[PDB]
């Protein structure tokens, strides 16, 4: 064999970055918090076949060659300890592999970034700039904040959200008195200073447009942090680039008269404390993209700015088929939806997998995911599998369905994705094989003559059947088409059950018997066609089966009213029985039946095997006789016609 894969993962995400605190990330620097941290591993045999269904913690273990740094439990689970480089290893029979792993030091406040170099505001008005906390790596870092002015009488200051619980705060510098001073920032150990110069300017000219937030709205229903808005404010500035006033309330903003990009929104002023803000919100929006906004001061037009709509969380995007074919078995139970889905890899915007988790037993994610992007499916043959117009017909509450099976055959199912996903159709071939002998448990099945009547036959075999299964049959002058495997028993065609070595069927020679073997859930697995050979059928006895030559006899040595039955040359252990003497012959039983049958023993109740017997009789009366074999079975039958010549006389 050969180990084909050895990955570090947490909730089906290949980890790249890991910290000592146990917090991990993907490739896109996105944190992971679902599932357990573990080591993924896959194995291939010597030919290149992936081994599966194996036990993690029995068929293959795990160890950490550097436990001073990191523990890797045998099952596969992981719990890091301290920063460093650690080695990990796997076992299976006699294999072995190894890969490095690295625990990074926990993030710590390194840099305090700034969105300016020196602030300048008008007396009485208020200014603004951003701050970004960065760790030693240069990524975002959460922490608290304190801000102060060296000269509050000259310039006060305020910060949002209490200056706690984020990695991005907004500073708000309210300009008090004319002069120059400095603002001191404080977070943890480190400190940063901002030069401030309040100036009493105000010759208008030049208008600015400021985007406070990310400048985006997420039309997804669970974006975090809550990003369902864009926050704006209009400022008048002087020539020297210093804010002199706010006029957000005296301005008219307008989008296009009618949508042209599927990006639709609504603007609205939200006044409070004399401080006016212009808020943007979603108005439906079918698509993502930019939407330019036109500012106006009553009738003028000042400047334009573009906002951006997005939809996130998770949206199916990439899809690939593995094989250009699948062939079904009984385990599919007659619904080609299960095995189909397995022949498809799905990945989201991030090229990240999407799967039906077992945490959601009665609902499929990979399915429900595909439902959102699928438009239709076109079966090449509807008589085999029904095409899909409506997608809401697909569902998974354990019963994963349904591309139901109608008939045995082979088809082409092409899928129709939305133009939204821009995903080209993907064709898959599907074989629906008909049942055959291969799926038959009961061995050595052939037909034999019946014993109930004539023109009939019987079933029999060697071993018994896999407990739970059953048999049904049909018959016509032609053969019945074999059904697709997994199909339910067409209880209309096949309704006649078979209990082996008992049930029997009326039929003629040249005809055809079709059969099927069902499972516990009444699904087809087997199929075998019998042609009726004339010898397989049953018939009544004749003089043919009658071997012995019997001679009715009278004379002056036999009792009157009675006749002597002279037996001559029968076979070894064969026996003979006689019926009542009537004016008409008795009924002739079937060849093969036992003597012990009630309809028989009652009729032919008089054994005369000895040939030394005499029973009542008359001239034209008839008498019926039968021949039994060495095993207690009937063989022959001959109805004699008597004459007075062979009747007794004297007393
Ligand atoms: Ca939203
Ligand atoms: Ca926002
Ligand atoms: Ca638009
Ligand atoms: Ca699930
Ligand atoms: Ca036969
Ligand atoms: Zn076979
Ligand atoms: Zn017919």
């Amino acid at each position: 064999a050969e180990v084909s894969e050895l990955k570090l993962t947490k909730d089906n995400k290949e980890v790249v970055t890991l910290y000592a605190n146990g917090n991990a990330f993907d490739k896109d620097g996105n944190q992971i918090s679902s599932g357990t941290l573990t080591l993924t591993a896959k194995f291939k045999d010597q030919y290149g076949n992936e081994l599966t269904g194996k036990v993690a913690g029995t068929d293959y273990t795990f160890e950490s060659l550097n436990p001073e740094v990191l523990v890797v439990a045998p099952d596969g689970s992981v719990t890091p300890i301290v920063p460093g480089t650690a080695l990990v290893k796997v076992k299976y029979g006699e294999v072995t592999k190894t890969i490095p792993v690295t625990v990074k030091a926990n993030p710590v406040l390194e840099t305090i970034a700034v969105d300016s170099t020196g602030v300048s505001v008008a007396k009485g008005q208020k200014a603004t700039f951003k701050v970004t906390l960065k760790d030693q790596y240069g990524n975002k870092f959460t922490g608290n904040v304190n801000v102060t002015s060296d000269k509050t009488e000259t310039a006060t200051v305020s910060v949002s959200n209490s200056g706690i619980g984020q990695s991005e705060y907004t500073v708000t510098v309210n300009g008090v008195a004319e002069g120059s001073t400095t603002i001191t920032i404080k977070s943890g150990t480190k400190e940063v200073k901002v030069p401030v110069n309040v100036v009493a300017g105000g010759p208008v000219a030049n208008y600015q447009i400021k985007v406070l937030d990310d400048g985006k709205i997420d039309k997804s229903a669970t974006e975090s942090p809550a990003n369902n808005d864009v926050q704006l404010k209009v400022y008048a500035v002087d020539a020297n680039g210093n804010i002199v006033g706010d006029i957000t309330n005296d301005v008219t903003i307008t989008s296009e008269a009618t949508d042209t990009n599927g990006v639709i929104v609504n603007a609205s002023k939200s006044t409070a404390n004399g401080d006016t803000v212009y808020v943007i919100t979603d108005n439906g929006s079918k698509k993502v993209g930019k939407e330019t906004l036109t500012v106006k001061l009553g009738t003028v037009t000042l400047g334009t700015v573009d906002v951006e709509v997005i939809d996130t969380t998770l949206k199916a995007t990439v899809v690939t088929k593995k094989a250009d074919l699948i062939e079904l078995d009984a385990a599919d139970n007659g619904d080609a939806l299960a095995k189909l889905l397995a022949n498809l890899d799905i990945k989201d915007q991030n090229g990240n997998p999407m799967v039906d988790s077992a945490a959601t037993p009665n609902t499929n994610e990979k399915l429900q995911a595909l439902k959102s992007v699928l438009s239709g499916i076109v079966s090449s043959d509807t008589s085999v599998i029904g095409s899909v117009s409506n997608v809401d017909n697909l569902k998974d509450d354990a019963s994963i369905s349904g591309l139901a099976v109608k008939k045995a055959g082979t088809v082409t199912l092409t899928l129709v994705f939305n133009e939204d996903s821009k995903i080209a159709p993907i064709a898959i071939t599907v074989k629906a094989p008909a049942a055959t002998q291969d799926g038959v448990t009961v061995t050595g099945l052939d037909l034999v003559p019946g014993v109930t009547g004539v023109g009939k036959t019987k079933f029999t075999a060697t071993d018994k059947i896999k407990s739970g299964h059953k048999l049904y049959y049909a018959v016509d002058d032609s053969a019945v088409p074999a059904p697709a495997v997994g199909t339910t028993r067409n209880s209309t065609k096949f309704a006649n059950e078979i209990t082996v070595g008992t049930t029997e069927v009326a039929a003629n020679a040249g005809q055809i018997i079709t059969v099927i073997e069902v499972d516990s859930s009444d699904r087809v697995v087997g199929y075998k066609t019998f042609t009726v050979e004339a010898a397989d059928l049953s018939v009544a006895a004749d003089k043919t089966g009658f071997t012995a030559t019997v001679t009715p006899t009278g004379g002056n040595q036999v009792t009157t009213g009675k006749t002597l039955l002279a037996v001559s040359d029968l076979a070894n252990g064969h026996k003979l029985y006689a019926a009542a003497a009537g004016s008409s012959a008795a009924a002739a039983p079937v060849k093969g039946i036992a003597y012990t049958d009630t309809t028989v023993r009652t009729t032919y109740g008089t054994e005369v095997t000895s040939g030394t017997v005499e029973v009542d009789a008359q001239d034209g009366q008839h008498i019926s006789i039968i021949e039994v074999d060495e095993n207690g079975k009937v063989v022959g039958y001959k109805d004699y016609t008597i004459t007075g010549i062979q009747i007794g006389t004297k007393s």
